[PDB]
């Protein structure tokens, strides 16, 4: 796992950059960037030069970027703008030059080579400047060239891919150090060649290997016509079907999240997955944190695990038999919460409210003044009817009460900011297949730190589930308890990472944006809505069923999945209903072509169409 | 997902059927049949012609091959055999001719385009006798020809891997019953564009695919010189890098079982995720069954779970306050049920005895003669010394005293052959990421279906791990109570198919070979075996660290970590050992190179004779 990547973006061409030359619409540079974090890169170090405010505004697209100037790039090389980076380089990495088009396999290739420094070549690519490898028994180099009698040998071609080590780098920048004055303008391949002489570095030879450096006019043209469908069709090989699903369960996910699955076997035990863990766990609370709390305060215990796990973990760990509960069921999630609680002897009680109206705030103040409760359940969106409950008004009031927060977010987290301080939540649940758009395995609960201790002396009333167990073990030692789920906990890794890149704040408006598209088509269509816009959350809507016989649940679905769609039914026995989410990976655009077919459908059995009769005497 | 495909292979070229002409020391066939299983196709329905013996002994060795001849192979075509295979096909199928050679990639493509029926072609391939598609603004397939003139538009070259639909295949069939008499030698090809003209047949154009047909003699080598080495380059920049794990849990995988993992997202609502879940159930229920058993008396149960949560599952389901359980520990497993029975408030007993020698079974007898418990709980394979206990003594022994079994299977069930009926086994847990070799996710509990529905009105004392509740809820409905780790359960799935290729005594066989590979290597070197050899599962092994201050379980930990060997360290606070497994996709010859590498370290820290003046 390489987790930091520099971009070479120094020297000189047009009036731009090469890496801002735009092929299919993007700039190739851009892809670059894309494809580096589509295989879970965390930070790519740019040295910039010539026309460096491009790379900064491209910078205020993906966080991943830093840009560094090297201010002497007119009378430098590429290893000048190699040193100016090399300060933010901490791990092995990938250096990349800017005016690449290349496979992304490569990279998935440099990625699972066990070899910790290795240069990606191919065969002979009957292009202008050749840089050509020289490589001994072991196929590490030997020598470098561009011209090809120079070499005892030719293994290949440099492609301008090369996966280094920290160290390589440091003997690297010392050798060009020690040649400042001889050798202003040192090229990159040079240090690497001389480094070779005492650090193996191996050559990983693809002969089919479609790439294309874009720095002349000959190549830019022959790129358009020949090497870069090449490489759209190498790179569509490995895509996946794209099932757009509107259940708020497992949704639609980034073919990156699918294949951040696929890695090396690994014992769980080993320190690097432990660090994996400990990452995720400082990650996934940033997510409920507003940037101003303290993260320290607050820490994530993690579960092999479905979301109602979890809110079995919060409320079988977090109650002690001496203090009292109360239970907020406005929805399927508090239900299921009341029945946990239940079935574990926890002194409860329930307040029961609708299920697609707000809660009485001011019974639910005097349920609070009485001072019977300690500890207070409750939910913040329930997809069973897309209401979202005012727990930024329920929490800090219950709070006021000396009672303890354990909040159901399973369905919130991620799809909207929160800041659990100002929320006043001491405990919140949340899982890896919904907002944060993972694979189904995990459950996790992030804490109040102090709240969280204070459940350490609290009798056990299970075992796999017991929260503070959980957090003590990986606390004392760097492992976890029982065997975790491995590849769903990677694929957790790439989709914390995209959540990032996206943002909290700027996902959220996506869904709604679907939700506005869904909304306008209901008005339009005169379908009802059970909840009111003013207390719907903008991820799923729950729509009364038409009464006309015509109709049929099951009629719709297949309609819908003839066209790559995947409605959800209703859940209430009060009301018949059908339900829409927006979450995962939807588009807007294709939440548009679900609502043409929508309209299609509800029309073709008589909604929002006057009836005609045709009979006459 | 396409679950069944067909290869022709009638006509002739030598002795022997095309097919088994041999590139990097494998028959083609056999690649192609490989190719598809880890792909996830379930049945290969081969037509047989000349030779056909060469195909029966091949289908010996998958068992996803059945092998149908075309009696009268030598007066048809390729639509004859493919006739004679027809009936054999009941849904959407691959088809493929027997003597391609191509990136596995296609099938990929294939399997994963929305399309339902679809043509692979590729670019110009500039050999002989190229079969050239003319198709029409949709990419859909409107002229077929051998000659460039014939076709108003060429839009690529067959290469032999079609998708297709029981329909498009029952259109193929139709039109070819009628002109049995006139068309005799019909080929496939022939056919297919003749269903093409009623029913859009797309072509999906991989203008780079790299395959090629071993048709003549020209191709053949064409192929060993240049193509071949193509294909595995392509293949080989899919390869995840093998590390091979030395521990009890999740160990080295098969590459197929790790992309099981990606597929299109899914509903798990979705009917066909039901489906997939009941066929999870009912094949995993037969991986600890006996043939001559009915496995209508068994049930699986599946959970988002560890072992660890299988084994919770159990003890917190099966038990009512009304009995007593006894718990076995000779392990840490054992110990950890008797710790759940615990939390949980569990009438409950404890049978203690020695990690690494056997259960003294005439104590535990007389134990049983008490008649104070109504439930036994004991584990068969413990990892922590790799002791196997002899429950097909204890567990039928508990029987005759009437009590219910519980028993911990986690490390040995699919490492062994396992009858839960001759066992006495009323529950058994198990989970995915040990010697069903899948990934880490999914527990699961196998039960005797009437011991399992005594259990309904038992109280409750738990939701998420609850046993009759999670198995009532998908009996009543076709879905999950929560929502399952999907693509967890895509890689089991993938997991239970390459175990009934390999089958669980192969398997067995397997890891045992592997275990004399390091019990040889363990006697030459002098070190010890904590468990006596007539007592150990062969699953993993237990070694007493040596004496000498030269050792550091570290430096040999890092030094096989070097070499892509991750070692295990050892449990028991009272005997410093440290452990080595041989599970997971294992080879010998893997555990040869494991075995110099320890010979190495251990030399150098002196376990070698020591002979000097
Ligand atoms: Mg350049
Ligand atoms: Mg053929
Ligand atoms: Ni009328």
């Amino acid at each position: 796992m390489i987790k930091q990547a520099v971009i070479l973006a120094g020297g000189l061409g047009k009036t731009m950059p090469k890496g801002f030359l735009e092929i299919g619409g993007t700039a190739i540079v851009e892809q670059s960037v894309q494809k580096l974090l589509a295989h879970g890169i965390e930070k790519i170090v740019i040295g910039t030069g010539h026309c460096n405010e491009y790379y900064d505004n491209l910078a205020k697209k993906y966080p991943a970027i830093i840009t560094v100037k090297n201010e002497n790039y007119a009378n430098t090389g590429s290893m000048g703008t190699l040193e100016v980076c090399a300060s933010f380089v901490n791990e092995s990495f990938l250096l990349l030059e800017s005016d690449l088009i290349y496979d992304s396999a490569g990279l998935f290739s440099l990625i699972n080579d066990e070899r910790k420094n290795l240069i990606l070549a191919s065969g002979a690519t009957k292009s202008g400047d050749e840089v050509y490898l020289e490589a001994d028994e072991k196929n590490c180099l030997t020598g470098l060239s561009k011209n090809r009698d120079a070499l005892k040998n030719i293994f290949g071609e440099l492609v301008g891919i090369t996966k280094l080590t920290k160290s390589t780098l440091d003997k690297m920048c010392a050798y060009a150090k020690i040649h400042h004055s001889d050798l202003p303008k040192m090229e990159y391949e040079h240090a690497l060649l001389e480094a070779a002489k005492t650090i193996p570095v191996a050559i990983k030879r693809i002969e089919y290997f479609v790439w294309r450096e874009i720095d002349n006019e000959d190549h830019l043209e022959m790129a358009v016509k020949n090497i870069y469908p090449h490489i759209v069709e190498n790179e569509k090989l490995r895509a996946v079907r794209r099932e757009v699903l509107l259940n708020p369960g497992p949704a639609t996910t980034t073919d990156s999240v699918k294949y951040a699955q696929v890695s090396a076997d690994i014992c769980p035990r080993e320190k690097a997955f432990g660090d994996l863990m400990q990452w995720l766990c400082d990650e996934l609370k940033l997510f409920a944190l507003a940037s101003e709390t303290n993260p320290d305060e607050y820490e994530t215990v993690m579960f092999g695990c479905s979301g109602t796990g979890a809110d079995e973990v919060m409320v079988s760990s977090c109650v002690p038999d001496t203090g009292r509960l109360l239970v907020i069921d406005n929805g399927s999630y508090g239900a299921r919460m009341a029945k946990i609680a239940d079935i574990y002897k926890i002194p409860m009680d329930i307040f029961k409210s609708s299920t697609y109206e707000p809660l009485d705030l001011q019974k639910l103040e005097a349920e609070f003044a009485t001072k019977k409760y300690t500890h207070l359940a409750c939910v913040y969106h329930e997809t069973t009817t897309g209401l979202l409950n005012p727990l930024h008004i329920i929490c800090p009031m219950a709070k006021k009460y000396g009672m303890v927060t354990i909040v159901d977010a399973v369905s919130a987290y991620c799809g909207m900011p929160m800041d659990l301080k100002s929320l006043g939540i001491d405990f919140m649940a949340s899982t890896s297949n919904k907002n944060i758009q993972g694979m189904a395995g995990v459950g996790f609960v992030i804490c109040n730190k102090a709240e969280l201790e204070k459940t350490k002396d609290y009798p056990m009333r299970n075992y796999y589930l017991n929260l503070y167990d959980q957090y003590a073990y990986f606390a004392k030692t760097h492992q976890t308890r029982f065997t975790p789920p491995v590849q769903t906990m990677y694929a957790l890794r790439q989709a914390v990472l995209e959540t990032k890149q996206e943002t909290v704040q700027k996902r959220y408006e996506r869904y709604t944006a679907c939700w506005n598209i869904l909304v306008a088509a209901i008005k339009k269509l005169g379908l009802k809505m059970l909840v009111k816009e003013e207390h719907q959350s903008h991820f799923i809507t729950a729509i009364l069923e038409p009464e006309t016989p015509k109709y049929s649940f099951e009629a719709l679905h297949d309609f819908a999945a003839e066209h790559s769609f995947t409605i959800y039914p209703g859940k209430l026995g009060n009301i018949d209903t059908f339900r829409i989410a927006n979450i995962g990976d939807i588009q807007p655009e294709e939440m548009r072509r679900f609502t043409v077919k929508l309209k299609e459908y509800m029309n073709g059995i008589g909604v929002g169409v006057l009836e005609h009769h045709h009979h006459h005497h």
